[PDB]
RNA sequence: UACAAGAGCCUUUCU
RNA sequence: GAAAGGCUCUUGUU
């Protein structure tokens, strides 16, 4: 058997507008809209963006902290004739009068900006920049659509040589909307080190009085009838008492193995840069889990919160922060509807962000809850499944519901809240790079084809070492 | 590969 | 049933 149980519910949730739902169980609901943190930015005016509808955008806004971008290179592995220099000059004007329109100044064009052809020429040409520009915080990488050459940048600026690289397809250089640029130029903010936006602070909820970390995790797998494919598990960690900046973790891990078995290292690193960052050891640990199943509930339970506890234990003698462990399940055939039609949202027709359902379609012992956190524009929404596994902090329902959403509100790719916390968001973003980097590590030998080249020619060893990322690159938010 | 979100086709073994 | 992975497609945004 397992020690360890989930906590039941402390109580229901009360916190919200009230709001009458059908879900396909029709059981008539009754969910609350939560409201939207207020997202606090910088420039001069310090605006404070109001979510509307789930959406809120970057006019008339600056970066919370903007960074300066005086060294920058454009590398186009583009056609010459698909892309001309009167695209890429215009694409780079365009880009900076956004980015200083968004807090972000960039002075003057790139010092370089040149075509390369294929992958082969990807690692030169950097460790070429890296040779040649001192300073460099970006390579800004020309695609043409889908090619080896991306995993190829990826691998190169990630695992080989510290470099942030961020990649835009061709077709978003001859033809330039504001929005592609701002949301490019968001990307750009948040690889180069700096915070776009921070939730309110008056307005979150009491949790982060004490240090706190927020933990995602997350384990992708490859597909059945392998073995020599690993699994792939990212752990991604807040780095500061605004939970907007993330430090990662990732492990190659056997073959479709669901735990995370170097959990405790893991953990053990993330507290350490915490510690490292806020000076202060989190009071408490909230752990958004993805992708785990319902019945592989208590194994994990019973691994990774003891790996956790184990790092405690191996942060500091008699250390034993209160740790609060929560699935997150996006995939579930749970579908929620307004019941009139003055709460549909858009022409789709879905229900608000910030949909929050505790009753009636949960368990009825157990602390879980759905919130449907982005806003829906296509089809039917699918609300976030969220079920708290270990609540060592005595969280109540509305705490943790708030907590939940405005994690959400903290993605940072876009300024629009999103179906998962940012923590959950970030562990999947890990992974998938960690995957690109284990797929173009097999480039030059692209199949391997041979005998002894497959049996041992990938064993677990090089694999780890493929995924473990540069250490410019570890402190980083390279994969956002 | 600017981003989010939702329906589809193809490996995929539990069958 | 699920790891979600590719291929796309659709609505798009400031
Ligand atoms: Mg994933």
């Amino acid at each position: 058997g397992y020690a360890f149980k989930p906590p039941p519910r402390p109580d229901f949730g009360t916190s919200g507008r009230t709001i009458k739902l059908q879900a396909n169980f029709m059981t008539d609901v009754t969910g609350r809209v939560l409201q939207p943190p207020s997202i606090l930015y910088g420039g001069r005016n310090k605006a404070i963006a109001t979510p509307v509808q789930g959406v809120w955008d970057m006019r008339n806004k600056q970066f919370h902290t903007g960074i300066e971008i005086k060294v920058w290179a454009i590398a186009c592995f583009a056609p010459q004739r698909q892309c001309t220099e009167v695209h890429l000059k215009s694409f780079t004007e365009q880009l900076r009068k956004i980015s200083r329109d968004a807090g972000m100044p960039i002075q003057g064009q790139p010092c370089f900006c040149k075509y390369a052809q294929g992958a082969d020429s990807v690692e030169p040409m950097f460790r070429h920049l890296k040779n040649t520009y001192a300073g460099l915080q970006l390579v800004v990488v020309i695609l043409p659509g889908k090619t080896p050459v991306y995993a190829e940048v990826k691998r190169v600026g990630d695992t080989v040589l510290g470099m942030a690289t961020q990649c835009v397809q061709m077709k978003n250089v001859q033809r330039t909307t504001p929005q592609t640029l701002s949301n490019l130029c968001l990307k750009i903010n948040v690889k180069l080190g700096g915070v776009n936006n921070i939730l309110l602070p008056q307005g979150r909820p009491p949790v982060f009085q004490q240090p706190v970390i927020f933990l995602g995790a997350d384990v992708t797998h490859p597909p059945a009838g392998d073995g020599k494919k690993p699994s792939i598990a990212a752990v991604v960690g807040s780095m500061d008492a605004h939970p907007n900046r993330y430090c990662a973790t990732v492990r190659v891990q056997q073959h479709r193995q669901e735990i995370i078995q170097d959990l405790a290292a893991m953990v053990r690193e993330l507290l350490i840069q915490f510690y490292k960052s806020t000076r202060f050891k989190p009071t408490r640990i909230i752990f958004y889990r993805a992708g785990v199943s319902e019945g592989q509930f208590q194994q994990v339970l019973h691994h990774e919160l003891l790996a956790i506890r184990e790092a405690c234990i191996k942060l500091e003698k008699d250390y034993q922060p209160g740790i609060t462990f929560i699935v997150v399940q996006k995939r579930h055939h749970t579908r929620l509807f307004c019941t009139d039609k003055n709460e549909r949202v858009g022409k789709s027709g879905n229900i608000p962000a910030g949909t929050t359902v505790d009753t009636k379609i949960t368990h009825p012992t157990e602390f879980d809850f759905y919130l449907c956190s982005h806003a829906g524009i296509q089809g039917t929404s699918r609300p976030s499944h969220y079920h708290v596994l270990w609540d060592d902090n005595r969280f109540s329902s509305d705490e943790l519901q708030i907590l939940t959403y405005q994690l959400c509100h903290t993605y940072v790719r876009c300024t629009r809240s999103v179906s998962i916390p940012a923590p959950a968001y970030y562990a999947h973003l890990v992974a998938f790079r960690a995957r690109y980097h284990l797929v173009d590590k097999e480039h030059d030998s692209a199949e391997g084809s041979h005998t002894s080249g497959q049996s041992n020619g990938r064993d677990h060893q090089a694999l780890a070492k493929a995924v473990q990322v540069h250490q410019d690159t570890l402190r980083t938010m390279y994969f956002a």
